[PDB]
């Protein structure tokens, strides 16, 4: 159905199916024809409802920048095919969105919510936790070298660190590990009645527990996000519960995986790159220019959508009010307008005005405690090793969401 796509069937299923993300060769290429030869142009495929594809870093910024008009809230944020956007629907009470976390929502709710924490997330404030950080960076770094030279950079080290931090900025204790790794790699992670009931009953858990945090900073406050959600208010009254748990749970799923995956696309691209290697031990101060190429070249948020709420025009397209729109960070970081050599993974960069964060209304919220973490973990990490290099292929995770390395193997020389 639908006469206006006319994106091909074949680079079509490349972009929007989950397989594809799972191989470099396989996706690039496909957005690489798209930038060349239909940059934002319809796609419509078996079990998808239509959408335009934006690939180009221009349109992708252009369409983040306005939330009234490209909207979070009318549609799924997420891109699932027909029958999952189904499923979750008859889940959710009609709506599709799961949870009421900040990328279901539109301003002036979203403006509105976001607002509680922005604050905190800003380099000034998150600059506070180096200290911690530091510290957990050191437990990973030590983790790997307890290996003799050869361990999974992913599953060994990569996949901690981040959650620690993320652990420690909202204020869950070291000891609960185990279940925040439930609901970021069980839970969140990648019968039709049966499996309605274990949803509403896993969801109810961890809301439970969340819960008890809330009503402990309530009575006894703290530096971290769990103390300035449960005592903030909007219209002198406490914020829903449902709204906190949701921003916990957002939180704990946007901030690990994403930045594992990041971490280990860095040392993807070190392991391919050793003079890259040398140069950021012998500068430290590139590790930062080093932490965004790995969000570039990475990208492990392979897509976001948005619904026209208007007619309108974006790169002479006539988008009708309804429309889905597929945002592709992927892409927009390969677009050979903004960069030069777009494949090549080279830490010295600058400027690199990626889209690995987004842009606009929703941009990461994360973003300054992504870049401090993961430049703590290099600060920590480089110095130890001699050289690094990968012992087989790294495995991709098969999604359209969420994805980028989920198993680094690799062989080390220690410093
Ligand atoms: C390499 C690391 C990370 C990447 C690549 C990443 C990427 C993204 C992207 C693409 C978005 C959507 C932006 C948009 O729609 O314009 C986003 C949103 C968000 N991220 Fe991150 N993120 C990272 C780390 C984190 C961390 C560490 C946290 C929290 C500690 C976090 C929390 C969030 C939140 C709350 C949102 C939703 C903000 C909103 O809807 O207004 N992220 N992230
Ligand atoms: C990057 C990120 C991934 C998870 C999203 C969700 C679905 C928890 O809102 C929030 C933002």
């Amino acid at each position: 159905m639908d006469a206006r796509a006319t994106i091909p069937e074949h680079i079509a299923r490349t972009v929007i199916l989950p397989q594809g993300y799972a191989d470099d060769e396989v996706i690039y290429p496909a957005f690489k024809w798209l930038r060349d030869e239909q940059p934002l142009a319809m796609a419509h495929i078996e079990g998808y409802d239509p959408m335009w594809i934006a690939t180009k870093h221009a349109d992708v910024m252009q369409i983040g920048k306005q939330p009234g008009l490209f909207s979070n809230a009318e549609g799924s944020e997420i891109l699932y095919d027909q029958n999952n956007e189904a499923f979750m629907r008859s889940i959710s009470g009609g709506c599709p969105h799961v949870i009421d976390s900040l990328t279901s929502m539109d301003p002036p709710t979203h403006t509105a919510y976001r607002g509680l924490t922005l604050n905190w997330f800003q380099p000034a404030s998150i600059r506070k936790l180096e200290e911690n950080i530091r510290r957990i960076a050191q437990a990973s770094v030590q983790r790997l070298l307890d290996f003799d030279g050869e361990c999974d950079f992913m599953t060994d080290c990569a996949l901690y660190y981040p959650l620690h931090v993320v652990m420690t900025a909202l204020g869950v204790p070291e000891d609960d590990e185990p279940l925040m790794l439930k609901l970021t790699q069980d839970f969140a992670g990648v019968s039709a009645d049966e499996a309605a009931r274990r949803f509403h009953e896993t969801i109810a858990t961890f809301y439970d527990y969340f819960n008890g945090f809330t009503v402990d900073r309530r009575s006894c406050p703290k530096d971290d996000v769990m103390s300035l959600l449960a005592n903030s208010k909007l219209d002198g009254n406490y914020i829903d519960d449902k709204y906190i748990n949701a921003y916990y749970v957002a939180i704990a799923t946007a901030g690990h995986d994403t930045t594992s995956s990041s971490s280990g696309g860095a040392i993807i691209g070190l392991s391919r790159n050793p003079e890259q290697l040398a140069l950021a031990k012998s500068d430290p101060a590139l590790i930062p220019r080093l932490v965004d190429e790995a969000v570039r070249w990475t990208a492990p948020v392979k897509s976001f959508m948005r619904t026209a709420l208007a007619d309108t025009e974006v790169r002479g397209q006539n988008i009708k009010r309804g429309d889905r729109i597929m945002l592709s960070y992927p892409s927009a970081n390969r677009d050979e307008e903004v960069f030069s050599n777009p494949d090549e993974f080279d830490i010295t960069r600058f400027p690199n005005r990626h889209l690995g964060f987004g842009w606009g209304a929703h941009m990461c919220l994360g973003q300054h405690l992504a870049k401090l973490e993961m430049k703590i973990f290099f600060e920590e990490l480089l110095p130890k090793l001699k050289s690094v290099e990968l012992s087989g292929p790294p495995r991709l995770v098969a999604t359209n969401f969420v994805g980028g390395p989920k198993n680094v193997p690799i062989r080390f020389t220690k410093a």
